[PDB]
Formats: structure tokens, sequence, C-alpha cells
């Protein structure tokens, strides 16, 4: 039995998950007390403790949930057939036709995320119950994954359930003003191993191919990877986009189509079957003793996020291709992902376009914003972005850079310990921060030699600050750091 709650349609849980978290790990650096020229971020909106604003946590929850409360026009259902058949059939060239074995449940544990928590129904973080080198889930979480895992070898899904919060970290000044915070949604753990073991081989295969299909989730933007990427986009039209709303905008039945395609290159089993029936399924979001359930939009933080919405991007920019010619009276002879270039990673992406395909660009933004996403915004460009990075050019080849910015805010501010307030010292260890900061160098490095000196006497006045010492502090040596990852394949 329904009822409302600050606007939205919402109904009683049969428990109480408790409020939003109060306050921030963020802590202003204690060598920086002044505001510094081109500074944008500041931690966002935290509650009752935030002397900078007046906000209520939950109004701030509410207006992150008022797009889930809306369905989204979608694809109309045959040009989406059509548009899947495409996608279906240029993977199976690229990743064959082989169905990949569901994991065991030791293997889908191993690959639980031990550092978050355990979802609306245990409490605490998984880590909290991991014993190490028996390498086991043990006490209250072994028992709930254990009756979960039990329960899907019998065709019961797990529920598609979520505890509601929100992120903590920094946003543009603008969106704190606005009393902006991004939601968070925690996942049961229960529903994030079944489908781990019904998806992860799969999604391991696309990752090994990256970036042969356009689902980029797990490139590594600093080695020859991102040069493959952009070696692609020659000989054809670039456009770059970000999409605004882009898990909120994402239509059921397009989502349902991308986990049919993912499970055509998996084992046939009741895990499987299971996994998309829990992630096709409406999301549940718990706060205190409520329930809200989304009627449209995807969550953030749904298992194998990354992979579905690329999948889902593909099938949508498939269809408004497609959509457009038909339009026009004009044929599509190949497949879109051959004629076309597309890279994706959720709603960010480029495309790079056939000149046929340019001409008509117009209508296949029109259709795009038709099924009921938002590109945000025009016009062809020469400067690819992906993944906030922008390629260009250095004296030892392109490379993806980082963008300035987000250099130097990470040596105005670091994540500490819990406060009301990110003004008080900070307690942190020396050891992680500085390798924060002598990976922020490397980085800087490859803006050439004036922008990394502005970030050396940055690095240089934040160590004596702070008390930290770090060694990537000359050109020469930060160029090393950065060459040997990016030649090595090494994290990062």
């Amino acid at each position: 039995d329904e009822f409302q709650w600050k606007g939205l349609p919402v109904v009683k849980s049969g428990l109480d998950v408790g409020g939003m978290p109060t306050g921030t790990r963020y802590h202003r650096s204690p060598a920086w007390p002044e505001e510094q020229p081109g500074e944008t971020h500041a931690p966002a909106p935290f509650g009752s403790g935030d002397k900078r604003y007046t906000f209520s946590q939950t109004e701030m929850l509410v207006n992150g949930l008022k797009p889930y409360t809306e369905p989204t026009a979608g694809v109309p259902p045959q040009l989406l057939s059509r548009a899947v058949t495409h996608v279906r059939s240029y993977i199976e060239t690229i990743i064959g036709t082989h169905r990949s074995p569901v994991l065991t449940y030791h293997q889908a544990c191993e690959l639980l995320e031990r550092t978050t928590s355990c979802g609306p129904f245990v409490q605490g973080l998984k880590g909290d119950y991991w014993d190490e080198e028996q390498q086991q889930y043990t006490g209250v979480l072994a028992n709930h994954l254990e009756q979960a895992w039990d329960k899907a070898n019998k065709g019961i899904a797990p529920r598609n359930a979520y505890k509601l919060a929100l992120k903590d970290e920094l946003r543009p000044i603008e969106k704190n003003k606005a009393g902006k915070r991004r939601l968070l949604w925690g996942c049961d753990a229960a529903t994030t191993l079944i489908a781990t073991a019904a998806f992860k081989a799969v999604a391991t295969r696309l990752q090994v191919v990256t970036p042969m299909t356009p689902v980029a989730v797990g490139i590594n933007m600093d080695s020859v990877q991102m040069q493959v990427m952009n070696d692609s986009l020659k000989g054809g039209v670039l456009y770059c986009l970000d999409y605004s709303k882009w898990d909120s905008t994402q239509n059921p039945a397009v989502t349902a189509a991308s986990l049919a395609i993912l499970e055509r290159f998996a084992e046939p089993h009741p895990i499987v079957s299971c996994a998309i029936e829990a992630l096709s399924s409406p999301a549940e979001g718990y706060v205190n003793d409520i329930k809200f359930v989304t009627r449209g939009g995807l969550p953030s933080g749904m298992p194998f996020t990354s992979v579905v919405n690329s999948i889902n991007h593909m099938i949508y920019v498939a269809a408004a291709i497609l959509q457009a010619y038909e339009s026009h009276n004009v044929p599509y002879t190949g497949n879109v992902f051959q004629v076309e270039t597309i890279h994706t990673y959720g709603g960010d992406c480029m495309y790079s376009v056939c000149p046929a395909t340019a001409s008509i660009f117009h209508t296949v933004l029109a259709n795009l914003t038709s099924y009921g996403l938002k590109p945000t915004a025009i016009k062809p460009t020469n400067t690819p972005v992906f993944l906030k990075r922008t390629f260009t050019q250095t004296p030892h080849g392109i490379r993806a850079l980082l963008d300035i910015t987000s250099i130097t805010r990470q040596f105005y501010w670091l994540k500490a310990n819990r406060t009301s307030d990110p003004s008080s010292p900070p307690a942190f260890d020396r050891q992680a921060r500085s390798a924060q900061l002598e990976n922020a160098l490397a980085y800087a490095s490859q803006h050439g030699p004036v922008m990394f000196d502005t970030v050396r006497q940055i690095a240089i006045k934040t160590a004596q600050g702070e008390g930290l010492v770090l060694v990537n502090t000359n050109y020469d040596q930060a160029l090393a750091t950065y060459n040997a990852w990016f030649i090595g394949g090494t994290p990062d």
C-alpha cells in the first residue's frame, strides 16, 4: 500500500536502514589555507554540521530520485530489434560465439569488493567478514551469500535492492551552492554475487579485446590501447559527447535487450536466468524505513553498470542512425559499428562517423533525444576527449591527458578522517598521500616542461606544509615514471 513522501511514491520496507550519513572525509590541505586561482571544486553538501550551507539531505536525495519516477520514451520495438541484431552480430565477430561457463561460488566471492558495504540487508563493509588466506567469507555475510547462492541454483532470483545514500566527493562549487549531491546506490551483495557468477567471464572477454568493441570498460588510458583507439578515429567525422543524466534516462526495454545479448555469450544456467530476472526488474532504494521503486532509469550502483550501459549505448546509437537513414529512404548496407566507429563508457562516447552519416547528423541527434536521452551537446571536433582525457600530441607520441585542474585539486584537498569541518587539521598516513602526489606529478609531466614547472612549485609547497617527502619533483624523473607505466602497462 503506497503513499507520498517528499512528493515521491513510496512504500514501507519492513526494515529501518537509517538516514543519510553526516560529514565528509575531505580536508583542506594544511599547506593551502587560501583560495587559489583556478579553483572550481569543494566537498559536496553534507548536512547540519556543514556550516557552508543550509540544506536538507533527504530533499537533496529526493531531487536525485525524481527522474527515476518518470518512464522514458525508449525505442519503438521494430527498430529496437533491428538495432539489437547489429549490436549482437558485431560482437559475435569480435569475441566469437563461445558460451562462457558460470563461475563457482568461491571465484565469484573472490571478486566482491571488500572495501565497500554489503547493501541494505547486511551491516558493515564486506571486508569485515573476509577470512584472508582461508580466502573465504565467514559470519553473517557468508550466511547471506550462501542462502542466496543456494536459492539461485533453484531458480529463485535475488532482490534488486540498494541502500540509498549520497556520494562524498569534490564537486563544482556551483553545484554545491544549488544543494546538489550525487546518489550512491549500494547494491545487495547477494545480487552482486549472482550477476558476477553469470556475467564476469563475458565482461572479461570484452575487456581482453578493448577497444575492438565499442564497450571500452577496462581500457588502460595510459598505454598503447589508447593509441589504438586514437588510430581508429582517423577517416571519420568526430563527435565527442558526454550525455546528461545518463542512468536516469535508460529505458527498461533497452536494458533487457542488453542483458539478453550478454546472455548469448553465457552458459544457459539457473544462475544466468536469475541474474537477468534481477537486473531487469525495477531498482528498489531503501532509506530510513521506506523504499522507493524506480519507474525507469538504471541505478549507478548496479552490478556491471558500465558494461550494461555501454551495450545500451550501442543499441541506442544503432537505432538513431538506422532510423535516420530510414526516414530519408537511403539503404544502410553494412554493420553500424563497422561503417561508423563507436567508443562508449556508459554515457561517455566518441563517434567517428562516415561522410554520409555526418551529412544527416542533425536527424541522428533528434532520434536520440526522441528516445529520452539528453546528448550534450553539438558540432564536429578535431580534439578527441574520452574518460575526461584530452588526446594530445607530445614529443614521445600521443597521450590522453589528465585535466590540469584534476591534478592540482589533489594538492589542495586530501581524503582523510570523517569530519563536519573540512578546515580542521587532518589525520592521515604520509606514505599513501606521498604516493598519491608522486603519481600526480608523473601525470603533470605529459603536459610539458612549462605546466610541469607550475605543478612542481605547488608540490614543493604541499610537501613542506603537510610534512611530506616526494621524488617525482623534477621533470625528467616524472617523465621517466610516466614512461614506465605507459610501455609496461603498469597501474595506476
